[PDB]
């Protein structure tokens, strides 16, 4: 492989809320935290106050907070990395992911940008299962099972 | 616990993004689709075509909505801000930055932004970083880890 996926950066308005939900939902760990930033970072992300690297298996997530004066909601009609898909290992885990999202949502431990619950688990004609949820920032995560 | 499968790129000009993703990343198209379930159309209203591109271990699902105009990314918004890919050698960092400038200067692709690539910077541990924008204005980072 010429290159390998390293990590994805998640911008949030409430770092504490995202750090708790990501660790609870995905089983993430905190590898390191950063509060000093170079001239290029403050130019790219004006107002960044802290960045934390999260690790859940092969997926690494760099969650960072910027202004937090307002709490805007994601825009849909705009070009974007629209969603992040994660492959499960059995059809049973698909129900597990949807159940655990609901459990964390109605537990009251977190504030969600949007109140939209998880989608149903949908089968296509080739046996693929599809499940979509929103993180605490209103960003879409897809859980799938490919009969590979 | 799980395996990262693919990222979804929402674009307004699919053929423009397809051509750039193929030349820049060396992407090859795995499959495509133009008939969608109710769930897909509810999530992405007006979706027309969906294509899975593969380059390395990374799968990229580029899809186009109702084109209409050509909107630009919004920065103040909670979002997946950037995608980082790891290189195998320090000289590849300059190879990536050069291939971006070549593809941009060729005039063969439409860009939402005029912003060129950043300089290659070094951190306290020797990690090299490089930030470029795709034809949709979305930020990609190339990194090199000495350890
Ligand atoms: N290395 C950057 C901050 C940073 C760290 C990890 C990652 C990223 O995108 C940016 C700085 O020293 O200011
Ligand atoms: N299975 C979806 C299309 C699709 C495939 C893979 C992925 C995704 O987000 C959407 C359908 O029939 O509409
Ligand atoms: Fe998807
Ligand atoms: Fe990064």
């Amino acid at each position: 492989h010429a290159f390998r996926f390293h990590h994805i950066g998640v911008q949030t308005s409430d770092l504490e809320n995202s750090l708790g939900w990501y660790r609870e939902f995905f089983g993430c760990e905190q590898n390191w935290s950063l509060e000093k930033f170079s001239d290029l970072t403050r130019s790219r992300l004006p107002g960044i106050t802290r960045l934390v690297e999260l690790a859940a298996g092969d997926l690494r997530i760099h969650v960072f907070e910027r202004a937090a004066d307002a709490t805007p909601a994601p825009v849909a009609e705009v070009p974007q990395f629209q969603h992040l898909c994660l492959a499960t290992r059995s059809p049973e885990e698909m129900t597990e992911w949807r159940d655990r999202w609901l459990e964390l949502y109605e537990s009251g431990r977190y504030t969600f940008v949007r109140d939209e619950g998880p989608t149903d688990i949908v089968v296509d004609e080739d046996g693929v299962l599809s499940l979509y949820v929103l993180d605490v920032n209103g960003l879409e995560y897809e859980f799938t099972y490919l009969p590979e």
